[PDB]
């Protein structure tokens, strides 16, 4: 409304535009492996304060909305002082994997994934992404007190330039453990050495990109003393619960759009600009092949450029050697010049025709036929630039259609203009 | 031998030449209708002196050479004081036609026909020519005392410009009649008003031309008184006799030869020069059609001119309009230029080729192909004068086979030379 076009300058010149930052999980329906309440079943909160165990107990009943704890409560608006949470099934045996999967449907770039717990935090969990609509999954971040044993990872691996795309493991989640309200937050870029100029890092750009997100919990904080780790069987306090799940980032458009939006088929997609196309504006638009696709940046917008064919070609092709040689200015090449033109830009007239000046090069019929005079000219093909036909001695005119001054017209087809003698 | 070429200058330049003047009848065998001596038979000379008739009589015997009087004696060398003469049969009735026919076999121009009589001269005779080898005959001159009656001609008709080709009749032969040694002489040109510049009179030129010559005698000078013209029957003095017949002129060559001469088949013909041909040098030689045939004159030789085709044509054609327009200099036109040349003189290179300078225009291969570079040039056909092909941007060379300074070679066939940018 009162927002001017972000994809272009105040002079109409292109500039980079990126969709707004969002929690991309807000309002979304998250898929989970486990939820309490079917069949209804009692659970207990355990309480630590002093040296006393208040085992407070309530009923998870999925058919009772006052007592239901559905995945929906993960991405509803979170009001503290009145929290809602999803809560897993109870009595979790070990080993296990209680998964939450957020499917975005469209590549985003993600700056963080975060959760607020109603229960205590897991001893162990992981976060994973899919960059391909959920056919494959890839570790994003690990949390655990036995990184090695549980996930086979070094604890707290330093991140090198050599692999800053590396999913590390840590126990930082354990620092100062409350049993409620526990926050975990994975910033995709914390501690990655190229973070400072993300804009020019393609490796981080890949790292942070995903279409879906999975968090899996695989071990509960052991309580009840666990003096005998013998107690394999579980209890009604053996569940996870979460009040809010967020995935912070923005829609992936390579700096060539100001928003994503819902098409026909209800699918999210970039509103591509800069004469770009594809769901992420990952490629140039037709006939806009003057130079290579580039992702925009702070300084350069890198719009896709229309190749020039002076209105004599439908299609266009990019040629890198030409680009290279031009000093990376232009490499487009026209195909099937159409109005008896020829050349790279359909910018000159095929032999057999010539350049009708006073009409401009863009003009349908900027190329005129050689209509060389049968008897006055010495051949059929005229000068493509100038129109001039090859004239016999004594002849003039563009088409050789006249004797010159000093000459007299014969009725010989071979020699039609003879010089006045003296 | 010690005679330099008469048909050319002392600088080798053409000049008019004409065969020598001859009596063309000398030595020739003349055909006659009547000769005495078969069978042998007595004849009489009648003699006038005082008032006495010496009827001297001798025998014409054709088998006796001391007494034979054959046509041969008409053109044998005449020695006066020892004359020889042919003599007709005797007893000539009236009317009659005793004819002598000289066949030259070749057109001559004739300045006179002359005869010396042994008998008295005829009262009436005529001379005729053939301009066509004796198929037709045409009056040349008439002699008679009754021009009107005998030849149906006005006596002594004045000659007008209006017909100076007119055969007149006269009685001049009768002036001071001896009975022996009588001379008659017809000069073809006496009294013809154009005679003075014959050289430029085509009508006299035609008048004097012939191939054969006939003299016919048709009435004898009446003697014996002829008091009674009743005497129809004739007598042994009623014959003609002639010692010498001459036909003065020269062989017809239109000023383009210094002699006639006897070819294969024994026929007389001009030794034509000035690049002329035909029995009278009446036409130009092959490939020598630059200008029209002309008869030579005192000032201008009017040689036939070779047309110029710079050694690229076998045949040649004359064109009068071109001649006219050139100011009557030249009108020749070459046919089937042969080494990929074209034009009037095969003097320029067909489209598809061009003029290889440093080789001369006469050179087989003075025309070189356009070998325009497939990728460097913008079309196949090059400049016929210069060789230059139509070059793409950045290309140079006659064949467009190189990038210019400032340009770099691509491996695109469309645009093979790109400018170094700045
Ligand atoms: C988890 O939470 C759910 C939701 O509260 C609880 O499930 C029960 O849900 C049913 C809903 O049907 C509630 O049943 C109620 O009690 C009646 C007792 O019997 C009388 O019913 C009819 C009244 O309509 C009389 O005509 C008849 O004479 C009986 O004496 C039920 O029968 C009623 O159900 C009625 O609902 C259906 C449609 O659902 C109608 O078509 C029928 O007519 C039917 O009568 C009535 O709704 C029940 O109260 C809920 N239980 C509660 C609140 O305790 C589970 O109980 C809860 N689970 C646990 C373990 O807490
Ligand atoms: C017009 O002019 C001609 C030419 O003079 C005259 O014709 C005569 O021509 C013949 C030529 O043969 C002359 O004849 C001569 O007189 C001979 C007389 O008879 C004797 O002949 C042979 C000699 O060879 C004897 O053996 C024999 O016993 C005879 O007694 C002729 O016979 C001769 O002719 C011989 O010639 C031929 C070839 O021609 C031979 O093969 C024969 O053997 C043959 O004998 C001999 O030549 C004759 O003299 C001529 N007459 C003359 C001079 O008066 C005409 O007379 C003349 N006409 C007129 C009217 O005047
Ligand atoms: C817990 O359940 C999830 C959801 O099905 C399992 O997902 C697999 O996870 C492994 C390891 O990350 C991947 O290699 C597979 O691609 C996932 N499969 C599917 C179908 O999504 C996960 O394996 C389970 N946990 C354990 C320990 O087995
Ligand atoms: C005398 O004889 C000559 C020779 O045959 C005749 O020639 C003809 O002459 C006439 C008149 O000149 C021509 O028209 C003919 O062409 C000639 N004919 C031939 C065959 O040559 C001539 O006619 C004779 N004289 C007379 C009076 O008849
Ligand atoms: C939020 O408001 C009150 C605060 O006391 C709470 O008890 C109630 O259950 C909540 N209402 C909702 C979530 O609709
Ligand atoms: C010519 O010479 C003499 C001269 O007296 C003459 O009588 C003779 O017949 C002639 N001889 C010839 C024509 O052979
Ligand atoms: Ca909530
Ligand atoms: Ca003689
Ligand atoms: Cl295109
Ligand atoms: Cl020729």
């Amino acid at each position: 409304a009162a927002q001017p076009d972000p994809c272009s300058d105040e002079n109409g010149h292109p500039r980079r535009c990126i969709p707004d930052f969002v929690n991309a999980a807000f309002g979304k329906d998250v898929r989970v492996s486990s939820t309490c309440g079917r069949p209804p079943a009692r659970y207990c909160v355990v309480s630590e304060r002093g040296e006393e165990r208040l085992r407070s107990c309530h009923l998870c009943n999925s058919s009772d909305p006052k007592k239901a704890h559905p995945p929906a409560f993960l991405t509803d608006l979170n009001n503290p002082h009145n929290l809602t949470c999803w809560q897993s099934e109870n009595y979790l045996q070990f080993p296990h994997n209680v998964t939450l999967t957020l499917s975005l449907g469209k590549k985003f770039e993600v700056t963080y994934v975060s959760l607020q717990f109603c229960s205590p935090r897991p001893e162990s969990m992981a976060i994973y992404k899919s960059m391909d609509y959920g056919r494959t999954w890839v570790p994003f971040q690990f949390y655990s007190t036995q990184c090695r044993k549980m996930y086979n990872r070094p604890h707290r691996a330093p991140i090198t330039k050599q692999n800053e795309q590396e999913a590390v493991c840590t126990d930082s989640h354990t620092d100062m453990r409350p049993l409620s309200g526990g926050l975990i937050a994975f910033s995709t870029l914390d501690g990655r050495p190229s973070a400072h100029d993300f804009d020019n890092s393609p490796v981080l750009q890949d790292w942070v990109t995903a279409t879906d997100i999975r968090v899996a919990f695989s071990r509960l904080h052991t309580f009840g003393d666990e003096n005998e780790d013998d107690s394999e069987l579980a209890r009604d306090s053996y569940y996870y619960a979460v009040s809010d799940l967020q995935v912070g980032g923005r829609c992936k458009c390579n700096g060539h759009a100001a928003r994503c939006v819902r098409d026909r088929d209800d699918s999210l997609v970039c509103d591509c600009r800069h004469n770009t196309a594809g769901p992420e504006c990952d490629r140039c638009k037709p006939f806009h092949y003057d130079r290579p696709w580039q992702r925009a940046t702070a300084r350069e917008a890198n719009e896709c450029v229309a190749c020039n064919c002076n209105l004599h070609a439908r299609r266009c092709r990019f040629n890198m050697e030409l680009y290279k040689l031009s000093g990376r200015k232009s490499g487009g090449v026209c195909l099937n010049c159409r109005h008896n033109t020829a050349g790279r830009h359909c910018h000159y007239c095929k032999e057999g025709f010539y350049r009708d000046m006073g009409k401009p090069i863009t003009h349908r019929k900027a190329c005129k036929a050689c209509d060389c005079h049968p008897v006055g000219a010495a051949g059929k093909t005229c000068n493509q630039t100038t129109g001039q036909c090859p004239c016999k001695d004594g002849v003039t005119g563009i088409t050789c259609n006249r004797c010159a001054k000093g000459y007299q017209q014969s009725r010989s087809p071979i020699a039609p203009c003879i010089k006045i003698p003296v």
